[PDB]
């Protein structure tokens, strides 16, 4: 507030600003006021081609320019709101939860809606996946190796109801946490988020074994083995999750030290499109659909029976990836669009929390909907409730 005033009169004081803070439209002047107000007077006259272009009135060419700053690299989503205010001389940017200063209450610091929703699927996570841990624990007949890979799954989907979920709502608000204690908060997450599809992958590549080598399937796949799959998958999930605090971070209002906790704002999107995204999500995936469509293709009295009942396998895991893609792909897409454009304009509130949501429907309910269609599972499901 009192600062306020005088980052407006540090501007008046250098030859550099003052002249293009006139030339500024009556919003305009309030984005350069926010982004002085920021850095200092001596900061931002540091830019001097990015000044030239809003002097000019080429308002897109400073925008490109700011974009590629050391400042927009620091703290990407706050340059992204000053640049996109700067372009468009309106508050756009601003517009979910004007003057400068309410831009900048905003920046230093519906979500009812998304909180009654995530606890929603918290809930159901939970539910839905002990249900199913009890079907195998008490029925003796469920207790087999195929099911070592279900429970599995199910497991690390309780734990993501019970943990995750609450961690990631957290994350999302932005609340006044220690820089480091948020990137903790944030790795946990992830390694909870990255076990499900993980899990899900090793119930498909011993589905896959079943159905193609039934010849060697017990001779091959173990009780033994089956662990070894299980424990690796969660060593994987801790050492990808927990990444970013060996270093890979973005920290190398309220006080001094604490941070408002915002995902973006302490996990780098480098990470998120290039590690996480494209070799943890996309390529692990694929290949396994593209597995599975081979053997469909190549598949189309007894010999006949043994055929068709691979041929349905084939189209019904299929579906599965093909799901499990559709709920995880549009939170990794708008990543991907904020990471690959910094000009662009941030995807709204309701956009972002709606991917969110998505993909933490399918995170909680993949191993239930397995287990519902086999009638061993169904019938003891019954038994219990
Ligand atoms: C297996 C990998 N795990 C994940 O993907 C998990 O991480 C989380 N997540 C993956 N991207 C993201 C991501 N961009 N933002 C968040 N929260 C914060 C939402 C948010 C961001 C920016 C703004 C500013 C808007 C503006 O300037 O106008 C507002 C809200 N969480 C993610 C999910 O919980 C998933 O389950």
């Amino acid at each position: 507030n009192q600062d306020v005033d005088a980052a407006v009169r540090g501007i008046l004081r250098n030859a550099k600003l003052k002249p293009v803070y006139d030339s500024l439209d009556a919003v305009r002047r309030a984005a350069l006021i926010n982004m002085v107000f920021q850095m200092g007077e001596t900061g931002v006259a540091g830019f001097t081609n990015s000044l030239r272009m809003l002097q000019q009135k080429r308002w897109d060419e400073a925008a490109v320019n700011l974009a590629k700053s050391r400042w927009y690299n620091q703290t990407p989503n706050r340059a992204k709101r000053v640049i996109t205010t700067f372009r468009t001389g309106t508050w756009d940017a601003y517009k979910n939860l004007m003057d400068i200063f309410e831009m900048l209450r905003i920046d230093e610091g519906g979500s009812s809606v998304y909180i009654t929703v995530e606890l929603a699927i918290a809930v159901l996570a939970i539910l839905g996946n002990v249900l199913v841990c009890w079907a195998v624990w008490l029925n003796s007949n469920l207790q087999n190796v195929t099911n070592y890979f279900v429970v599995s799954a199910a497991a690390a989907d309780i734990a993501v109801g019970v943990l995750a979920i609450p961690f990631a709502i957290t994350i999302s608000t932005g609340f006044c946490a220690a820089c480091h204690g948020c990137l903790f908060i944030a790795c946990f997450v992830l390694v909870l988020t990255q076990s499900t599809i993980f899990s899900m992958l090793a119930i498909a590549i011993d589905r896959y074994i079943a159905i193609r080598i039934p010849l060697r399937y017990n001779g091959l796949v173990t009780g033994t083995r089956a662990k070894g799959i299980i424990a690796i998958c969660w060593v994987l999930s801790f050492a990808i999750g927990l990444t970013p605090m060996l270093g890979w971070n973005n920290c190398g209002g309220c006080g001094e030290g604490q941070v408002a906790c915002l995902f973006e704002d302490v996990v780098p999107m480098n990470y998120m499109v290039y590690f996480n995204f494209f070799a943890c999500v996309l390529v692990p995936l694929l290949l396994m659909m593209g597995v599975y469509l081979r053997i469909f293709l190549a598949a189309r009295e007894r010999a006949r029976s043994t055929l068709q009942k691979e041929v349905h396998a084939a189209k019904s895991l299929a579906i599965y990836l093909g799901l499990f893609l559709l709920c995880w792909l549009p939170l990794h897409i708008i990543n991907c669009f904020t990471f690959f454009c910094p000009d662009c304009s941030h995807a709204p509130l309701w956009l972002m929390y709606l991917a969110i949501v998505l993909s933490h429907t399918n995170s909680v309910v993949n191993p239930f909907i397995y287990a519902y269609r086999i009638r061993e599972f169904r019938q003891t499901f019954r038994k219990i409730i």
